[PDB]
């Protein structure tokens, strides 16, 4: 029932607390200016410069936000196994159902570390400047601007961090997605979990109407944004031949 219901997202949220060392909570005070929290800002090459003792260049900031994916794909396996289900399907599809996922799950979550001014970097220990990264030389300039443009779409519904535990797993447990073997038990796992969602934010929301109708719409956003970074790679790989990306990157595109 409705209680039953309640539960899963409380065991939702506490894996996430567990698997996700940086939380919106954490990231939000950093950001706000509630002492140690603060973080050093980057906005100019120079900042980067001391930034780096303090905590081309485009290639490094690069490697970060690649490897940023790469830190987060790890925490996000560890997560879908915590949900309920996902370790139960076939091993072929928590393969195919994180490939297509941890990349929706990154730019979503990516968003908590966000303002329109900036993102955090380093767990939270930096602040590089929205510009600063527009600033970047092109191809990589354009790579960052689709995601705050998300983020602050995104974050504007002010979800809590119990909110997107329930919601990145709706998002994993895709029955959507391409080569799946077993649809019939991911989307009576998602069933529950969109279920938990609806009830989560008609409780922990109740003076926003149709948050949860508001939220599912954000997938069509994540969705774009994810191509936009795979059209940039498909770039960069060309002309970067002297990169390289990191093995559990380079799976998750091919």
């Amino acid at each position: 029932e409705s209680a039953d219901l309640r539960a899963l997202a409380k065991h939702l949220y506490d894996s996430y607390i567990k698997s996700f060392p940086l939380t919106k909570a954490k990231a939000r005070a950093i950001l706000t200016g509630k002492t140690d929290k603060s973080p050093f800002v980057i906005y100019d090459m120079n900042s980067l410069m001391m930034g780096e003792d303090k905590i081309e260049v485009a290639i490094r900031i690069f490697q970060g936000c690649q490897f940023h994916s790469v830190e987060a794909v790890q925490e996000i396996t560890e997560y879908a196994k915590s949900i309920p289900g996902f370790v139960n399907l076939d091993l072929n599809d928590q393969v195919t159902l994180l490939k297509y996922g941890v990349h929706e799950i990154i730019y979503t979550m990516l968003a908590s570390l966000m303002n329109k001014d900036g993102v955090l970097i380093s767990e939270g220990q930096g602040f590089m400047t929205r510009e600063f990264l527009k600033s970047l030389r092109k191809p990589f300039g354009d790579f960052m601007e689709p995601k705050f443009e998300f983020a602050v779409k995104f974050n504007a519904l002010e979800l809590d961090d119990s909110d997107l535990a329930i919601f990145i797993a709706v998002i994993i447990l895709s029955g959507d997605r391409p080569g799946l073997l077993n649809v019939k038990p991911i989307e009576d796992i998602q069933d529950n979990l969109l279920q938990a969602l609806e009830l989560q934010l008609k409780l922990n929301h109740p003076e926003s109407s149709q948050l949860f109708a508001k939220l599912l719409q954000k997938m069509t956003d994540l969705r774009q944004i994810v191509t936009e970074h795979v059209q940039l790679l498909q770039v960069i790989k060309k002309t970067e031949t002297d990169m390289s990306l990191h093995p559990l990157l380079q799976e998750i595109y091919k």
